[PDB]
């Protein structure tokens, strides 16, 4: 024989678990970095605890399968390695192997040790005339009894599903079969089974009828992407709804641990819903704060002295894990909030028309604006005569002081723009306005000035039917005003728009278009692409922690009594309205250039840098996003073409073909007959599909997510709901608008209690964990032994670092006013790198928060 030398790196559960790690939380990657010696439970791993068994890649047994070595136990502790790193522990193991058994390509592992551990890697050396073999594992290994068929890990090498090494073919297939899981059964914590189900788990019909919520997906009225199957028992009152639980399953390895408490952000969110909200609600159902803001100064005091609570309410939020690192305190009565970047230079610049318009290009929701093609604008609604008979903005509403073009000449010269929030809310408005909320369906028209800035020209506030449903829109239109009560009216008009925009952003731009729509791709990938497949490795970093934050959203955010329903305009109709909007979702229109063209914000042009020409040059989201889109596309093209020799080779790949078919027909299965799905008959289609997935998971989510507190941490700038209609004529509220307009604004928008909820949640959502892995050429360890892919990944990051410098440069260009605004807030949201915390920058690989 020979002895093959193995090095196993693993991490203990205590080093990664929230419950244990609450006493470990300030400047991590550290602490004499855990080498595995003096606190030392490392001896427990040594005797008859953990067995590893190598599987030959080149020598088969009687019936095709790779030859098994001898199950071998960990024989010793390695105290130090130059590459060790925090929280890790290393073990030496030596394997009996000969020439005649060939080359290992996989291994089985059994944990007999009761407590699960996180296996990081195996390195094998001293194999004659062959280099070292590396296994990247990154998986939790539960007790061996729990399993039926052992945990298996493959070496570093990427192989197309000709399945390469013949002795390994059956091992590759069987593990893919184990991951699919059969389709029945209640899922358990230690399981790694990926499957699909509809969104039937958000409501709570056992609590009553008013807690039931419609099934989303699997029907034509409310189509939806699928989510991860959790197979709990159904509810008593409804066989089609899944019963609620405080713990939701996701396939183990999709839930990431952290070395630092304070990086456990989903745990912080869960605490805000469960512990913090009922406590804070007790103080309003009490007394110790007034239930309403009375001035703008009272809102600003949130970031100064904070808001005063009593000791025992604030002593029950001061020592909770994670939240004591993200909440401030002055002694023992003040809950305080960090000042949002929007007011750091100017307290009042958000009120400006310039800033209002600039946030449509560079704000939290910079994706919706479109170029006005024809005039007035029109609705896509079926047969009511605002749709059948348009918006009520006329041509004489739009002649202020700037140009004196006709409406027709501004349209000709691409100078008129539209923010249309009319259609999604319109069919639900009567129901919405029968509750505590009072809302309008809005449209706004914007004009590109000669200085390259945008200004709002008209706001249409539309209502549905004083009598009827047929006969269309009851609309009022409002015009900019500099002074008098008319400016206060105009400011309230803008508030009704932003309230529409905030809610659309939350449910559609953020929840639907990134979180919900990405989840079926994670499921399809794991069920059908082996860990060894090139395309699995390309896509994998972009899925990190997404099923985790989504499972928490189902539990705490988007559920029947939850945060979004209590905080935002659409209320109890929030999620189902986003299913209505999903009717219009098309995969290939999510590609940044396609999106820009569809909204008329760009035109096709070969002489321009990225092949498109921008109507509106200073559109910060778009100009910056186009650099990042191209860096992603180039990376994915170079990668894809490393592996697929021809279009036939891709057509022959059974794992890719099965992946895509199940994606289209099951995961986004309500859209299975749509003609725009790429077939996967061409390498170019694989490039485009992968580019769209990575764009979505990385920069699109970053752009739409990390500005939420910096722009909307002042509730005055991004209100989430409205609760009064416009003061009319000779009202007592109109007169109140004359004498005390701050109080009239405050009475229209989100109340104080729901403001505190909104701020606490979006402060968490807008934070980067310290162990975030960024686009900025980052990966976890050493994912492949293919050096051509490593070099190509290297070029991807050098391109990203060069793009970061180009973007910083643009922020210092005085000509580019939309990048900063009157609010002097440089657009850094698409800068790839970031440090940690409430940073208005940084593009994570994945939807991680
Ligand atoms: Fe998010």
């Amino acid at each position: 024989g020979h002895k093959i030398k193995g090095t196993v790196v693993l991490m203990r559960k205590n080093v990664l678990d929230v419950n244990s790690v609450t006493s470990v939380g300030g400047i991590i990657g550290q602490g004499l970095d855990l080498v595995g010696s003096t606190l030392d439970t490392l001896t427990a791993f040594l005797g008859r605890s953990v067995s590893l068994q190598l599987i030959s890649a080149t020598k088969a047994d009687a019936n095709g399968k790779g030859k098994l070595g001898k199950a071998t136990f960990l024989e010793g502790i390695i105290t130090s390695l130059p590459t060790l790193g925090a929280g890790q522990s290393a073990f030496k193991i030596n394997f009996e192997w000969d020439d005649g058994s060939g080359i290992p390509g996989a291994f089985y592992i059994k944990n007999f040790m009761q407590t699960e551990f996180f296996l990081v890697s195996l390195t094998l050396e001293d194999i004659p005339n062959h280099g070292s073999i590396h296994f990247v594992c990154n998986s939790w290994i539960y007790n061996a009894k729990l399993f039926k068929s052992d945990r298996i890990f493959f070496a570093n090498q990427t192989y197309l599903p000709s399945e390469t090494p013949a002795p390994l073919v059956k091992y590759r297939e069987e593990e893919l079969h184990n991951l699919r899981g059969d389709g029945t059964g209640e899922r358990k914590e230690w399981e790694r089974i990926y499957d699909y189900d509809v969104y039937n788990d958000l409501g709570d019909p056992d609590k009553g009828e008013n807690h039931a919520r419609p099934v989303l997906g699997g029907n034509d009225t409310f189509p939806y992407p699928r989510r991860g199957r959790t197979g709990r028992k159904p509810t008593r009152k409804d066989p089609n709804s899944e019963s609620r639980s405080n713990d939701v399953y996701l396939p183990r390895d999709e839930a990431f641990g952290h070395l630092k408490s304070s990086d456990f952000l989903t745990y912080g969110l869960k605490s805000v819903s469960q512990n913090v909200l009922p406590l804070l609600q007790s103080a309003f159902d009490l007394n110790f704060t007034p239930r309403e803001f009375d001035s703008f100064d009272e809102v600003h005091g949130l970031y100064s002295g904070g808001i005063k609570l009593p000791t025992d309410i604030i002593s029950k939020i001061s020592p909770l894990p994670v939240l004591k690192e993200i909440f401030r305190t002055d002694g023992e009565q003040a809950l305080k909030f960090p000042p949002p970047k929007v007011i750091q230079v100017s307290k009042s610049a958000w009120m400006t028309d310039e800033e209002f318009a600039r946030e449509m290009l560079a704000g939290v929701n910079p994706n919706l604006i479109r170029c006005l093609k024809d005039f007035p604008p029109r609705s896509k609604l079926d047969s009511q005569v605002y749709g059948d008979h348009t918006s009520q903005i006329t041509k004489e509403h739009l002649e202020p002081n700037l140009e004196g073009l006709t409406v027709d000449e501004a349209i000709q010269n691409k100078r008129l723009f539209l923010l249309d929030h009319h259609d999604p809310i319109m069919p639900y408005l009567r129901r919405i306005n029968a509750t505590s909320t009072k809302a309008y369906a809005t449209r706004t028209i914007l004009f590109l000035k000669n200085d390259g800035t945008l200004r709002p020209l008209a706001i249409e506030l539309s209502l549905p039917h004083p009598q009827g449903d047929q006969s269309g829109a009851f609309s009022q239109v409002f015009l900019p005003a500099d002074e008098g009560v008319e400016s206060s009216i105009w400011l309230l008009a803008k508030a009704y728009v932003v309230v529409n925009d905030s809610c659309y952003h939350q449910l559609v731009s953020h929840w639907l278009n990134t979180h919900a729509v990405v989840e079926p791709f994670i499921i399809a990938t794991n069920r059908h692409l082996s860990v060894v497949h090139p395309i699995y490795k390309l896509l994998h970093p972009h899925y990190r922690d997404t099923m985790n934050i989504n499972g928490l959203a189902r539990l705490s955010l988007v559920n029947d009594g939850g945060v979004i329903e209590q905080t935002f305009l659409w209320g109890r109709y929030s999620v189902e309205m986003s299913a209505v909007v999903y009717k219009d979702w098309v995969f290939t229109d999510q590609a940044l250039p396609a999106d820009l063209i569809k909204r008329g914000m760009a035109i096709e042009d070969p002489s321009c840098p990225h092949g498109i020409r921008l109507v509106i040059e200073d559109y910060p989201y778009t100009v910056d996003g186009l650099e990042i889109w191209d860096a992603i596309k180039t990376w994915v093209h170079e990668y894809v073409f490393l592996y697929y020799k021809s279009d036939d080779t891709l057509r022959e790949d059974p794992e890719l073909q099965a992946c895509w078919k199940e994606l289209v027909e099951v995961g986004h299965g309500d859209k299975k007959n749509e003609p725009w799905w790429p077939k996967m008959q061409t390498r170019e289609e694989l490039v485009e599909a992968c580019a769209i997935i990575i764009w979505t998971a990385s920069a699109l989510h970053a752009a739409v997510n990390f500005g939420q507190y910096p722009y909307g941490g002042l509730i005055l700038n991004r209100p989430t709901l409205s609760r009064r209609f416009m003061p009319e004529k000779g009202s007592a509220e109109y007169e109140e608008l004359r004498k005390n307009p701050q109080k009239a604004y405050l009475k229209t928008i989100t109340p104080k209690f729901q403001t505190l909820i909104d701020l606490s949640v979006i402060e968490i959502l807008s934070r980067h964990a310290s162990d975030e892995v960024y686009l900025g050429e980052r990966d976890n360890p050493n994912w492949t032994s293919d050096t051509r892919a490593l070099e190509a990944f290297k070029r991807f990051g050098n391109k990203l670092a060069q793009i970061e410098n180009k973007l910083s440069e643009r922020n210092n260009d005085e000509k580019l006013r939309n990048r900063c605004g009157p609010v002097q807030m440089p657009y850094t949201l698409l800068l790839p790198s970031s440090k940690e915390g409430l940073t208005f920058r940084g593009i994570p690989n994945s939807i991680s928060i």
